[PDB]
C-alpha cells in the first residue's frame, strides 16, 4: 500500500528524529550548564574596604637590642656562622659603628628571646609612620589601624571591621572622599645589605592589599607596591560575585579551622599552617593558632626546608558570595616645589628626606556603583520538560498520559 | 484498578501546575544574561582627552586686586590680610607677594572668580611644548578650554560645533596622541599652611572620555607625573544594557542635551547649590552668578560639606543604555634619557633641572584596532514562555488552549 | 471554534519569532575561573628602548647610516652642535672623518645585531622561582626596537616552564642595566628618535611572536616593577555565530604577514623585524621607498587586509605596581657589586618582577544561545498549545490536499 508506506516511511524517520533531538536535550542538561549575568547597579553609599599595608622593611635597625642580635644575626645576614661582622667595605660608617658596638659579645649573658616580641617591638610603629591620615576629609589616628602579622612583619589594617567597630562607608567617589594617608617609610631604619639571601630587598616602600573584611590579608602574594616620592591614586570598583555550587561549578557554599568564614586566603593559610606544625612542631609569625613561634635554628634547619619542599597539594576553591575590589593605579609626584619647604618645616625633616621617604596613598571608589557577576543556571528542569513535551507533542502526538496507556494494554 | 488511574491523572495534573508555575515566575523575574563579543575594525573613533594642570592659578598672574578679594580663600593671606608670619618659602616668591600684598592707599576694583579662573589659569599655549596626532603635528587650536573643579582645563578632540571627530588607523605608541607638557612648577601657588583645598601634589590630571559626556575630572581623572613618558593603552567598550524591568538603565534622555551619569551629577549638584546659596562654582553649567570668595567660605563650602553626608538620593544617576567606555592600561618610562636631556634643555631655553621637574609626555593610543561589546540579552522572552508551558501541557496532558476552553461549559 | 482563526494566527506569530531568533545565531557568554595546582608560565619579550650601542658604532656604520640615524646631516658631517656631552661628540667627530676612506659593504641586519644591546651585559640578575637562570634562557628576536630577548620562548625543544606559587618571588625576577651611556646622542628630531629611557616589555603566549612596538608596556629605571598576571582562556565561536577563525595562526602573525607581503610587493625589501627571505632594506631604500610605503599602508590598505580573532586564545592580564630602587641600605652595596656609581644605579637599574597573582585561570567562552533541539521544543510546544498539531496532523492535511 503506497500511502501506508510513505506514511510509515516518514513516520519512522520522525520517531528516530524525536529520539535524536530528545537525547540531545537530556545530554545537555546533564552537563549542568551555566551562563554569566553581568550587571551594574547604582548606589548611595558603599562600604569602604579593608586596607592592609606594610613597610617593605621588617625590623627597625635602631630597635635591635644586643639580645636580639645574638639570636637572630645569622638569620638576618648580619653575622656569619662564626658570629662576627663581615666588615665589608660596603657600609654606612655610622651604622657599622652602631653594629660592631652592639655585636661585641665579650662577657655576654644571653637573655630570653621571642620572634613575635622581636617582630612586635622591632617592627615599624604606625604611630611614627603615619604622618597624616584623613578619611572622607575628616581626620584619623593610629588608633584606627589594627595590627596584623604578615610575612612582611608588623603591618596595619585600616577599617578592619573587627572588635565591634562598624564598617566605614563613603557617599561620593574621587580623591578626597576615601582614605588618604601620608606615610613616612623610614629608609634609614632599613637593615643593611652586605650580602644576599632569599629574604633581601633592594626595594624600598610599602606593600598594600585592598581586601574585604571577611578575609585576612595575604599581602606577600596579593599585594601591590607603592613607591616613595609620589601620591598614588587607587580608583576602586566593587565587584560582587555570586558563583554556582557543584554540579554547575566548583564553588564552596558551606561554612568552612582557625577562622570562621571561608575564603581562598583563609584556606591557603591553613594548608600552610598545619603543614608547618605537622612537619616542624612550629609556626611562623603570620600563622594562627597556639603552636610555638619558630626559633631561628628551627627556621634555618626545619621550617624553611619544610616550606621549600611543600611547594614541590592543597586546593582551595572560591566561595559563593565573594566581594572583590578592582583598582586602577595612577600617580603624581610629591612634593611640589611650592610645598617642599613647607613639608620639611612641618615635620622637622630635610627636603631630601621628604622626597626619598614620603608617599601619599589615596584610596577611593571611582563612583557610587557596584558591578555584579553571577553564574546563572542555563537549563533548569522545568525548561527541559517544556522542551521534551513540545518535541513529543510535535514529532508524534503523545502525552505522558498516553505512554501510560501502552501499559494498560499489556 | 482505575483508581490508580485517576490518582495518576491527579498527580500528573499537579506536576503540570508546579512546573508550569515555575516558568511563570521565572518569566516574571524578567531575567537577562550577558553577551560578550569582540569585533574587528579598520578605523576607530578617538576619544576626547581632558587634562588639567594640578595648579589652578598661576602665581605670577595673581594681581594686587586678586590678592585682596581671593587671597584669604587661597591660603595666601591670613584674615588680617598679611603674609602669615610662617612665610616658609623662598624669598623671591615671598618678596613678589609682599609688594603685591601691600594695600596702603589701595582702591579695590571689581572681581569675578570665573574671570579670575580664566585669566590666572595655566595657558595651553605655554604648557604644550609639543603635540602629535597620528604622527602629524597639532597646536593649541586643537585643544578647547573647559572649566572644571580644577579650573581652566584643556580637551583634545572635543567633538563640538560640527568639527569631524578624529579617527585612528593603527595601534601602538605613535599612532594616536603624544603630547609633551610643561606643568610649570615655578608658577604653583606657595604652600604656607593647609586648607581643605591645598595640595602637595604636582603633575596633571587626565580623563579619557567620550564626547557625549562632560568631563568630571575630579572623580574620573588619573594622574600623570612629571619626569615620565606615560603610556595609556586603551580598549574600546560598547556596552548596551537593558531598560526596566530587566535592568535599571536609562534610555529617556535640563542643563545638557544628552543624558550621561556625569551630566546628571553635575546637574543635580548644580541645582542643589543654586537653591541653597544662589551661587554656582566655576565647573558648573547654567547661567547662575559665580560664587564670590566670601560666598564660598560662608555658604557653598558648608552647603556642599552638608550635602556630602545628609542627602545622596537627591539624584541617583542611573546608567544610560548605550554607553561607550574606554579601558586604559597605564605604563611609564623615564624622560629624558641622558643623551636627550641636553637637547631638550636647549630646545626650550630651560634648565636641565627644570625639565626633570616639569616635563611629562602623555601617550594615548589604542591597544589594537578593535572594540569589545558587553551586551545584556533577555534570557526568557514571551515566545519562549509559551513554548515551555505549551510543551508541559502537551506532555502532562494532551491539552491545548482550546481544550481548556471546552471545560468551562 | 470561531476564535480558532485567532489561535492559529498566534501560532504563526510566536513561531515566526522563535524561528527568526534561531537565525540570528545568538550566543551568550560563560565566565568561570577554575583552580589549578601548576600553571604554564608565558613568554616574556623585552627590548631596550635604545637600538644601537654608541660604542659599537664604527666609521663604516656612520658612513651608510649616519644620516639615517640623525648622526650626520645630508652633507655627511657632524652638526657640531654642542647639544651633547663632549666625550661622545669627540668620539663621533673622530669616527666621521672620511678622508681617504674606502666604503665597504653593509646591511642593516648585521648592524642591529652587533650594535644592538647585548643580553649578557644587561642582565645583572636572573631568578625564576628562586632558581638561577642565565642569558642562555633568553632567545634573541628582532623587533622594531632591534635586537630583543624572549625568556621562556618554548622554542628549540625546551619544555615550557611552569610555576607552583603566586606572588613577588615566584615568577621571573630580572634586574636590568639599561646602559644610558650607550644611547645614541640626540642632536635633532626624526620620526624614529626618542627622549625616553628604559625598556619595553611584552608578555605573550609562546605561540605568537612579540609585537612589542604596539603591545608592549614600559618599565622605568629606578624601580622594581611588579607585574601581577591572570591567565585567561578565551574560547570564542566560529561563524555563523561569531567571527573567529579555526607556523601557528595568531592575530600578530597575521598582521606581520600582511605587512611583509605589502612591503616586498611595493619595494622588494624587508625590515629587520620581518620574517622570510627577502633582502633587508638599505638606509637609502628605507629613506626612499619603505618609510613612505608603510606610511601609506596605515591610511589606505589596512582596510584591504583584515585579520579575524582565533578560537582558542590564552591572554595574560597584567597589573603594574612599583617600589623604589635601590634602598638607601642597598644603594652602596649595588655600587660596589657592579663597579658603578650610586647615581649610575639610580639612573640605569630596574628590577622587573613578573608573576601570577594566584594559581587559577579564568575561562571566557561564547556559548550558543538557541540551538536546533531547543527550537523544535518551543514550536512543538506552541503547536500543542494553540491547536493540537503535530507534524503528523500537518501530513494529514497534505494527504487531504490530495483530493
Ligand atoms: C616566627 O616567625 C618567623 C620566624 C622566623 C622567620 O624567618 C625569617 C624572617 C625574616 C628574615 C629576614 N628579614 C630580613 C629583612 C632585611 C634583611 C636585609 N639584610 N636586608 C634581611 C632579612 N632576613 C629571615 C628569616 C620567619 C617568621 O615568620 C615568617
Ligand atoms: C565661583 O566658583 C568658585 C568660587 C570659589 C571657589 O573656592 C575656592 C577655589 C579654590 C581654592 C584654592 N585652590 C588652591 C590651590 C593652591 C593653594 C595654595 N596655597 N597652594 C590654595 C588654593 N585655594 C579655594 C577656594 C571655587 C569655585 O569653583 C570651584
Ligand atoms: C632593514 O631594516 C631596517 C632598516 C632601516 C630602518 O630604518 C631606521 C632604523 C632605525 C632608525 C633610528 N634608530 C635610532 C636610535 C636612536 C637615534 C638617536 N639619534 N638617538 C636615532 C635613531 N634612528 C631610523 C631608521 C628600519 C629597519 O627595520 C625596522
Ligand atoms: C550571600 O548569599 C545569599 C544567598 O541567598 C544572598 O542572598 C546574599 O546577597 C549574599 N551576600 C551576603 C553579603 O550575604
Ligand atoms: C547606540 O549608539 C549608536 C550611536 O550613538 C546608535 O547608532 C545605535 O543605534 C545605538 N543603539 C544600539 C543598540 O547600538
Ligand atoms: C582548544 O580547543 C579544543 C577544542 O576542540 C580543546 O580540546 C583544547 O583543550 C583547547 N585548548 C588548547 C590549548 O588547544
Ligand atoms: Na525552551
Amino acid at each position: 500500500s503506497l500511502k501506508r508506506v510513505v506514511w510509515a516511511l516518514c513516520f519512522m524517520g520522525s520517531l528516530a528524529l524525536l529520539a535524536l533531538v530528545c537525547t540531545n536535550r537530556i545530554q545537555y542538561y546533564f552537563l549542568y550548564p551555566h551562563v554569566t549575568k553581568l550587571d551594574e547597579v547604582a548606589a548611595t553609599r558603599l562600604t569602604f574596604p579593608a586596607v592592609t599595608f606594610c613597610n617593605l622593611n621588617e625590623f627597625r635597625f635602631s630597635r635591635v637590642t644586643k639580645n636580639d642580635l645574638y639570636h637572630a644575626g645569622e638569620l638576618l645576614a648580619l653575622l656569619n656562622n662564626r658570629y662576627e661582622i663581615p666588615d665589608t667595605q660596603t657600609a654606612d660608617e655610622k651604622q657599622l659603628e652602631i653594629l660592631q658596638d652592639k655585636a661585641n659579645f665579650r662577657n655576654f649573658k644571653p637573655k630570653p628571646f621571642n620572634m613575635l616580641e622581636f617582630y612586635d617591638r622591632a617592627g615599624h610603629d604606625i604611630r611614627e609612620m603615619l604622618l597624616s591620615c584623613f578619611f572622607r576629609g575628616e581626620q584619623c589616628s593610629p588608633e584606627d589601624f589594627k595590627v596584623v602579622f604578615t610575612r612582611y612583619g608588623k603591618c596595619y589594617t585600616f577599617n578592619a571591621g573587627q572588635d565591634g567597630k562598624p564598617r566605614l562607608i563613603t557617599m561620593k567617589g574621587g580623591t578626597g572622599n576615601g582614605l588618604e594617608i601620608m606615610l613616612d617609610i623610614q629608609q634609614d631604619e632599613y637593615l643593611p645589605v652586605w650580602g644576599e639571601t632569599d629574604e633581601t630587598s633592594f626595594e624600598a616602600g610599602i606593600k598594600v592589599q585592598i581586601h574585604s573584611q571577611d578575609e585576612p590579608p595575604l599581602i606577600d602574594q596579593l599585594g601591590f607596591g607603592v613607591a616613595p616620592g609620589f601620591q598614588t591614586f587607587v580608583s576602586c570598583q566593587e565587584q560582587r560575585l555570586i558563583y554556582l555550587p557543584p554540579p554547575w561549578g566548583d564553588c564552596k557554599a558551606t561554612t568552612g579551622e582557625f577562622y570562621d568564614t571561608y575564603s581562598i586566603t583563609a584556606c591557603r593559610i591553613d594548608c600552610e599552617t598545619r603543614y608547618l606544625v605537622e612537619n616542624c612542631n612550629c609556626r611562623m609569625v603570620h600563622m594562627p593558632g597556639d603552636a610555638p613561634y619558630c626559633t631561628p635554628e628551627q627556621y634555618k634547619e626545619c621550617a624553611d626546608p619544610a616550606l621549600d619542599f611543600l611547594v614541590e597539594y592543597c586546593v582551595c576553591e572560591m566561595p559563593c558570595n565573594v566581594t572583590r575590589y578592582g583598582k586602577e593605579l595612577s600617580m603624581v609626584k610629591i612634593p611640589s616645589k611650592a610645598s617642599a619647604k613647607y613639608l620639611a618645616k612641618k615635620y622637622n625633616k630635610s627636603e631630601q628626606y621628604i622626597g626619598e621617604n614620603i608617599l601619599v596613598l589615596d584610596i577611593f571608589f571611582e563612583a557610587l556603583n557596584y558591578e555584579t557577576i553571577e553564574q546563572k543556571k542555563a537549563y533548569e528542569v522545568a525548561g527541559l520538560l517544556g522542551d521534551i513535551g513540545g518535541q513529543m507533542g510535535l514529532f508524534i502526538g503523545a502525552s505522558i498520559l498516553t505512554v501510560l496507556e501502552l501499559f494498560d494494554y499489556a
